[PDB]
């Protein structure tokens, strides 16, 4: 049911963003600290800020994978212009095992840990922000996102999205009994009519995570 691939998917989405946040160096290695994570080797930060700037963003996306009205969760990497550099996109479907499933997890992790050796090096001084694709009909209604006041979302425009001529690194794909899950990377080179079905409610956090 939706709760317990809610909890699964946050604590798998944390580590993977923690990982993520190393590997592409958006923060010094000196704040991180290596742990076992589904019997892999992770890397988890010891910042204080930016360790709630992630729970608190995982937060608001729990409830909503617990209705199923989540495509993708995204971590994007801006460089210091701002502009998106590399998007890491979490496609994610609960059609309508647990050991299994962590190994299963698992392989994202590993997969990750390697992408440093394919993905080119980013410019020095990237931020990361993170985007949440919901499932159900797009509507200008941001309530179901809204969990946390002092935590605001606001909607995505257009360049905080959509990357300039895009190459495309898949990383993992899992197919479980009760989540299918797709890991790929988008790296920079380097008609909005209403009844669309392809219109998309995609929402950012307002705050930025803590400086490095």
């Amino acid at each position: 049911f939706g709760q317990v691939v809610a909890d699964v998917l946050c604590e798998f989405l944390e580590v993977a963003v923690h990982l993520i946040l190393y590997v592409r160096e958006v923060y010094p290695v000196g704040i991180f600290q290596k742990r076992k994570k589904y019997n892999v080797p992770v890397q988890m930060s010891c910042h204080p800020e930016l360790n709630q700037y992630i729970q608190d963003t995982l937060h608001c996306v729990k409830p909503l994978l617990e209705k199923n009205d989540v495509e993708k969760v995204v971590v994007v990497i801006l460089d210091k212009e701002h502009r998106p550099v590399e998007k890491f996109v979490f496609e994610i479907t609960q059609p309508p095992l647990l050991s299994h499933v962590e190994q299963l997890l698992a392989a994202f992790i590993l997969k990750i840990s390697v992408c440093d050796a394919v993905l080119d090096h980013n410019p020095p001084g990237c931020t990361f922000t993170v985007l949440v694709h919901t499932r159900e009909a797009a509507t200008r209604n941001m309530e179901k996102i809204q969990v946390i006041k002092d935590f605001p979302w606001i909607l995505a425009d257009e360049q905080d999205v959509h990357m300039h001529d895009p190459r495309l690194i898949p990383l993992k794909t899992m197919t479980s009994d009760i989540l299918k899950m797709q890991l790929y990377v988008e790296e920079r080179a380097h008609s909005k009519l209403i009844g669309d079905p392809n219109l998309e409610f995609v929402a950012m956090p307002a705050l930025a995570p803590p400086a490095s």
